[PDB]
């Protein structure tokens, strides 16, 4: 008999290294991963994206249907040109936060 509350933040997820380009704005729960907002994003129709169960966990290689080819990678970030420092099973933005997807090759 007594009540929880939980915050429900907004993630702006965005893709510049695509025709077309994606941007769109994705509500969850304060805590959610970045997988769970690419999730959220293709639960809302018009976003897809692939990963491969590697032994540091899941890694992202296709986004709308680009899959990363040899010697490039789906680099994650925030704004302002901030690269993430874990991946899609452990960084939790934050409200207001931009988390951009970008091709990147090295
Ligand atoms: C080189 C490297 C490294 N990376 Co990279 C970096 N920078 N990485 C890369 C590259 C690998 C290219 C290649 N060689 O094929 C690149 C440059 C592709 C890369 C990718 C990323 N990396 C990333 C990160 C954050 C990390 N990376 C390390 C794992 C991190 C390593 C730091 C370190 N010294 O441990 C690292 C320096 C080298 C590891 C290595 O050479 N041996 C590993 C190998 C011997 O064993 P393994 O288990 O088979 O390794 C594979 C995986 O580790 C995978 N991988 C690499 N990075 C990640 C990150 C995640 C989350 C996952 C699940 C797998 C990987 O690639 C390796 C080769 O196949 C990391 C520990 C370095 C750090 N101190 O932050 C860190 C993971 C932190 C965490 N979550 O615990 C990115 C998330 C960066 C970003 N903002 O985009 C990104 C992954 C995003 C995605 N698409 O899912």
């Amino acid at each position: 008999d007594h009540m929880q509350t939980q915050e429900i933040i907004s993630v702006t997820l965005q893709v510049l290294s695509l025709l077309p380009p994606y941007r769109q704005s994705i509500s969850v729960l304060a805590g959610s991963t970045v997988e769970d907002v690419l999730k959220k994003a293709h639960e809302l129709g018009g976003f897809t994206y692939e990963t491969q169960a590697s032994l540091s966990g899941p890694y992202l290689t296709s986004v709308m249907g680009k899959a990363a080819g040899e010697r490039e990678f789906w680099q994650l970030l925030r704004d302002p040109n901030t690269p993430l420092l874990q991946g899609i099973a452990d960084y939790r933005p934050k409200d207001g936060e931009t988390i951009e997807l970008r091709l990147v090759s090295w």
